[PDB]
């Protein structure tokens, strides 16, 4: 198995996945590693079963139809997953936890989010449909875009929604345009 974590690229405490080669910290891990006996297999390796024992999954689909689903067990799963791909990113450190909005000349949103809020959402299963779960994702950034305006720094919001938004094209099977 890998000698890293596969989200945050650390070496530590490390829980080895047993149908793949991938590692993962407790708490980098989406769900949290489980405490289970052998075996285990981690949320790729999930994924991937989803995927393969049922091929049509990966024809196009819209994405109406997508954020209507409700939140049964596969979908859920498919968005803890997507959740786990923003963290992979190194820059998702500045949306993991919550904001302050002291800046002159800005004011801050009215409804603040961040990824280890979402994170906690989806293990309290807060979401009843993928509609909110996505939502919250893309608040995330668009609250960052309308805060920091022109600042470079808006940059940061743009390229990690990037990020999600291919994640979620590839995961929810979304038709190509
Ligand atoms: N391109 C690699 C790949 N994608 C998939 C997939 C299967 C079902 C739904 C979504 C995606 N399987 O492999
Ligand atoms: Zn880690
Ligand atoms: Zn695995």
């Amino acid at each position: 198995n890998s000698n890293i974590c596969e989200v945050c690229n650390k070496w530590g405490r490390l829980f080895c996945c047993d149908t793949c080669p991938r590692s993962f910290h407790e708490h980098c891990h989406i769900p949290s590693v489980e405490a289970n006996k052998n075996p285990w297999s981690c949320i790729f390796c999930r994924i991937k079963t989803i995927q393969e024992r049922c091929p049509e999954s990966q024809s196009g689909h819209q994405e109406s139809e997508v954020l209507m689903r409700q939140m049964l067990p596969e979908e859920q799963l498919k968005c803890e997953f997507l959740l786990l791909k923003v963290y992979c990113d190194s820059k998702s450190c500045f949306f993991a936890s919550e904001p302050y909005y002291n800046r002159e000349g800005s004011q801050g949103p009215q409804k603040p989010m961040w990824l280890n809020k979402v994170k906690t959402s989806l293990n309290e299963q807060m979401y009843t449909r993928v509609e909110g779960f996505v939502q919250d994702m893309r608040l995330i950034f668009h609250n960052h875009k309308e805060f920091y305006r022109e600042d470079k720094f808006t940059r940061l919001g743009i390229q990690v929604q990037d990020i999600f938004e291919k994640n979620f094209r590839n995961i929810f099977a979304i038709q190509e345009t």
